[PDB]
């Protein structure tokens, strides 16, 4: 499937050990203010760990009463080791792999979700974000709010930039041609 991706990248890497959070609103509102807008059909919505040509470990946690979605994803070109913790916790050990996405969150996603989550460990030695992930339709859309990242940082046509939960974002959108979901 073609489809537009919309991004929100911290300018530098955020700290992991304690609660982050990631007011989504704010970031919703900003994309707005550039033209762009979400699905009126809402999907999945988890802080994620994404991975791509790379190897690494990650440990997350997603605070919530009422997170009841767990994520794990990959379309095999890898080793993916993913553990479904308890209440809002994960891991995973990822080796060589190709594509992926591991994460708790919340089955429908919400233009006013507030996110707390505690990175208890972050060591991508390749490409991986630890990003809020999630998708729309009508239209179809896979949104990105990346606080932290490997070697890679995800970048695009940039748009402009948004203040956040005292960290600045740039904002971007790229374009892939013949990428499923999930």
């Amino acid at each position: 499937a073609t489809f537009t991706q919309y991004w929100s990248v911290r300018q530098s890497k955020r700290p992991t050990g304690s609660n982050a959070t990631i007011t989504f609103t704010n970031h919703v509102n900003a994309w707005k203010s550039h033209g762009m807008n979400l699905g009126s059909n809402w999907a999945y919505q988890v802080m994620a760990t994404e991975g791509y040509q790379s190897s690494g470990s990650s440990n997350v946690t997603v605070w919530g009463a009422s997170t009841d979605y767990w994520q794990n994803w990959t379309d095999g070109g890898g080793i993916v080791n993913a553990v479904n913790g308890s209440g809002g916790n994960y891991s995973v050990n990822w080796s060589n792999t190709g594509n992926f996405v591991v994460g708790k969150g919340w089955t429908t996603g919400s233009p006013f979700r507030t996110i707390n989550y505690n990175a208890g460990v972050w060591a991508p030695n390749g490409n991986g974000y630890l990003t809020l992930y999630g998708w729309t339709r009508s239209p179809l859309i896979e949104y990105y709010v990346v606080d932290s990242w490997g070697t890679y940082r995800p970048t695009g046509t940039y748009k402009g930039t948004v203040k956040s939960d005292g960290g600045t974002y740039d904002i971007y959108t790229t374009t892939r041609y013949n990428a499923p979901s999930i």
